[PDB]
């Protein structure tokens, strides 16, 4: 629609700055609309971002349900490397929205709430796999399922976003896959 | 002095409110001096902000120097327990800085240096140990140690803030630790 296209152009100008430094103005130019039409379709440019990193999170959600219900016929580090894998290409693929949201956070109770709904929902779901693979005996009861999920989604959540931000400290992008599986597998797995 | 009367004024604020909701005249009038006398020992708010942070960061690397200088007689869990612990005690004991310091992160140049230098330092410790223990033969070489030093200490950052600040999702503050532990005691020693 015009409402794909405040989208686009949202998306397009966040990947050279910050959404302070994008008007109204900007995102109607771009979308080749005026400022009242814009207004129409978003109360705000803080709403068009919300909207992005809601179409991200729930990609990523989509992808891993796909997953879920379609288990790849590997061994179980193949698998978890699979389900982290979900994460990495996602937000990946989207790195200006990812570092806008996480940004917009600490502002805005929407979208502090959207993460938070969806890393509870993605730490329940690991939590339950965990508990899966202790059933089938492949995993030793450690520590409580849901307080390891939480700590590995934690864990994920800022390695991953330190990586794309390009942050100092980070392990770089083509590691830090591995640099997850590894530290999953271990700690799931390991006595 | 005076200078510690703004500090201490400033720490007990940032206990019931974000500093974008404390004025310079707030901190003055804490501290018991005007205005004027306030810029005398600091340029903004934010500078204040900026030394509690550095006292707090820099407590929590003199107690890590001092535990590597005196090591534990213990297990090697009960080891990196003790330097885990160095940062759930330090940040813990300074909750309100801690959550302003990550706030101001995103904002203050100076705030993200600083966070940066110490986690580059921490990071460097932390791979340097896994080395020792690899070098004695009580680690596998799995991982280039400085990668997982990366991932663990991320990690850490934010699960420790998480916990610290009541997030949702966050592990419970007294279930942290010992999760954290597991996390790096099987990642480290694990094949
Ligand atoms: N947001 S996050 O990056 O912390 C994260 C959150 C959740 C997951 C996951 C998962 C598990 N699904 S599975 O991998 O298909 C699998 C199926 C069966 C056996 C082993 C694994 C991964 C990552
Ligand atoms: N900022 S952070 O929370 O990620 C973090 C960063 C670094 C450390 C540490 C450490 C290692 N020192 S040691 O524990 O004394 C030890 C000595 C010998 C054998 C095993 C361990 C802990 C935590």
């Amino acid at each position: 629609d015009r409402e794909l296209a405040i989208l686009a152009t949202a998306e397009n100008l966040l990947e050279d700055r910050p959404l302070a430094d994008i008007s109204v103005d900007d995102l109607a130019k771009g979308a080749g609309i005026s400022r009242p039409t814009f207004y129409f379709y978003f109360p705000s440019k803080e709403a068009v971002l919300l909207t992005l990193l809601d179409r991200v999170v729930n990609q990523a959600d989509m992808a891993l349900q796909t997953l879920a219900e379609n288990p790849a016929d590997t061994d179980r580090e193949n698998m978890w490397r699979t389900g982290i894998n979900v994460f990495f290409e996602t937000f990946g693929s989207h790195k200006a929205v990812t570092r806008a949201g996480q940004a917009a956070r600490a502002t805005s109770v929407e979208v502090a709430e959207l993460w938070s709904t969806f890393m509870q929902k993605w730490i329940a779901y690991t939590a339950a796999v965990i508990d899966a693979e202790r059933d089938r005996g492949a995993a030793p009861r450690t520590l409580p399922a849901h307080e390891l999920a939480t700590a590995l989604n934690l864990m994920n959540e800022r390695t991953l976003f330190a990586s794309f931000a390009g942050e100092q400290p980070s392990v770089p992008e083509a590691r830090v896959l591995d640099t997850l599986v590894h530290i999953w597998v271990t700690s799931i797995y390991g006595e």
